[PDB]
């Protein structure tokens, strides 16, 4: 999905450091001395602060600084201050002149206590199950900063087909909100022992799991 | 000053054509075939879809034409579909190491199909009962555009407290989704005959009742 293996989200206060990785394999990142990195503030265009690894463009303060250790380049941000708020990407030139990129990394400076996500797993209604529609709703609320990544596990394996998520949402009480919803047929829920859905926010996981009762 | 310079928004209806185009100087743009065009809809990652001028990587279909004539590279998207409407950037190689990137562009597919929204109500799960929850949400999916109202009902009777909806979110499917949540207590899920989610879009409205079961 991603080339090179970034951490979906990193946070940290004003005026703290904050480290973000970027791993990939010999052929590229490890191979080369050509990572660079992209910061996007959200609706603006992207801007490239580090090159070859460790270069700074002009303009780019020495708070941003980059590295690189074996297959995973690093980059830091010192002096965390609210406008670095953004997402950031890193790439690398491979082997055969290919470039590949990063997944990209959501950093938060916090603006408000860190909060973990509520969640609560729904198994399919009546009316949709005679409807032919089996989806499970994994909602997710009360949680700070509104990045989180979501995977349904089917038994105990990965589903990777079917998973929708919503964009986070601030809510009324100034926390965000999202919901995954997993569109399976009455066959699927039925067929297997149980479904599971599993969040990850600020670096920490919780699972909740739905099995069929014959309701 | 490192900007290119794109037109800030363009639209068109399905299978229509549209160019948009990346003004430079004879340094960045006229001074070499390194124009890349990404293509990024809002809160998610970015894909290039042109480097070196025209090349498109592999899964980006051919109804996207890139060129360059002086100072100025044009993207050109026929046969416009839904999917396409999304954000683009342009970006040139300049000397000094320098990565210019284009302000971007919007461009709006007009005249999208109307799709009335599934509503699917979840009653309280077991476990979220067990820990003296009884939360619904109501999963509105595949409407568009991305307004809706929604309204609660205790049997007949509004309710007026607990609604939280999140922000419709664009999925795969290029429609909308939502989920909206009312936190009751059990005794408030087990003393009432019904609840009712009602989602009002474009002037039509659809309900969804559940009851407590044995479930
Ligand atoms: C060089 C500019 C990039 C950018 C960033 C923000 C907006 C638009 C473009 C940086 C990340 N970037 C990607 C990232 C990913 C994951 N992929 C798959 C790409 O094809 C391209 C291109």
């Amino acid at each position: 999905q991603s080339a090179l293996t970034q951490p979906p989200s990193a946070s940290g206060s004003p005026g703290q450091s904050v480290t973000i990785s970027c791993t990939g394999t010999s052929s590229d990142v490890g191979g080369s001395d050509s990572v660079s990195w992209y910061q996007q503030h959200p609706g603006k265009a992207p801007k490239l602060i580090i090159y070859e690894v460790s270069q700074r463009p002009s303009g780019v303060p020495n708070r941003f600084s980059g590295s690189k250790s074996g297959n995973t380049a690093s980059l830091t941000v010192s002096g965390l201050q609210a406008e670095d708020d953004a997402d950031y990407y890193c790439s690398s030139y491979g082997g055969d002149n290919n470039l590949f990129f990063g997944g990209g990394t959501k950093v938060t400076v916090l603006g408000q206590p860190k909060a973990a996500p509520s969640v609560t797993l729904f198994p399919p209604s009546s009316e949709e199950l005679q409807a032919n529609k089996a989806t499970l709703v994994c909602l997710i609320s009360d949680f700070y900063p509104g990045a989180v990544t979501v995977a349904w596990k089917a038994d105990s394996s990965p589903v990777k087909a079917g998973v929708e998520t919503t964009t986070p949402s601030k809510q009324s009480n100034n926390k965000y909100a999202a919901s995954s919803y997993l569109s399976l047929t009455p066959e699927q829920w039925k067929s297997h022992r149980s479904y599971s859905c599993q969040v990850t926010h600020e670096g920490s996981t919780v699972e909740k799991t739905v099995a069929p009762t014959e309701c």
